[PDB]
């Protein structure tokens, strides 16, 4: 891992070296079967590529963007070139304003909160293209079960942003007083109106990072 992933991540998921090595074989067969796999190979673990050590606040979605040119390795984000933007990205961006009173962003790139210690992790990190939520159950769960229990377990203050029912499931693994949890309905337009709009998560989760001693984020993206 120490050459796919940044120093404290590789340490963090030594764990599961030997399945993220087994999904490895996964994306070559469906390469090799025909179908193929969102994000590119050099984008599947680009959420591990920032500091393991500066991670703060851990949103947790479901599956990469099945669209190509959408998913890039950090969940909800798109890449800069893309328009329109997913719904599910547009919602947030929508409650964002809201929230913080900042006017919408210029693109849906969203690594500034990867810099900044926000951790964009989808709970499976491959899709096969233009079919939604279509890796699930082939061996990724284990990888960001790894990666978010070994978030939990530093001596350093951690916000969860859950979003969705099955989000809401990693709450177990987050119960070590060190960790809080804000959930709430998924963005995606399915869900948006039940609870999404209106949650206020990205001012919540600086306010409990202020709570526990730690620096809040700077949510604005240009
Ligand atoms: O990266 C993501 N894109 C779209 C979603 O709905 C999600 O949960 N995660
Ligand atoms: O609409 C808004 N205006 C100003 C704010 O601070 C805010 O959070 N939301």
């Amino acid at each position: 891992l120490s050459e796919l992933v940044e120093r404290g991540w590789a340490a963090a998921l030594e764990p599961v070296a030997d399945q993220v090595a087994h999904m490895g074989q996964f994306l070559r067969a469906e390469i090799a079967a025909g179908r193929r796999y969102l994000p590119a190979g050099s984008n599947v673990l680009r959420a591990f590529t920032f500091p393991f050590d500066n991670v703060r606040v851990l949103i947790v979605g479901q599956d990469p963007y099945p669209t190509p040119g959408h998913a890039v390795g950090l969940s909800f984000s798109v890449a800069p070139d893309v328009r329109p933007w997913p719904r599910s990205l547009a919602n947030i961006f929508d409650e964002y304003t809201a929230d913080l009173g900042y006017p919408l962003p210029s693109n849906g790139d969203l690594t500034p909160w990867a810099q900044r210690g926000v951790l964009l992790l989808n709970r499976v990190l491959t899709v096969r293209p233009s079919n939604p939520a279509s890796h699930r159950g082939k061996g990724w769960e284990a990888v960001t079960e790894c990666a978010i229990r070994a978030l939990a377990a530093r001596a350093a203050p951690l916000v969860a942003i859950l979003w969705g029912r099955d989000a809401s499931t990693l709450k177990p693994m987050l119960a070590a007083g060190n960790c809080v949890a804000i959930e709430s309905p998924h963005p995606s337009p399915l869900s948006a109106s039940r609870g999404f709009f209106g949650s206020r998560p990205f001012s919540r989760a600086n306010e409990l990072l202020v709570g526990m001693g730690a620096e809040p984020i700077d949510w604005r993206l240009p």
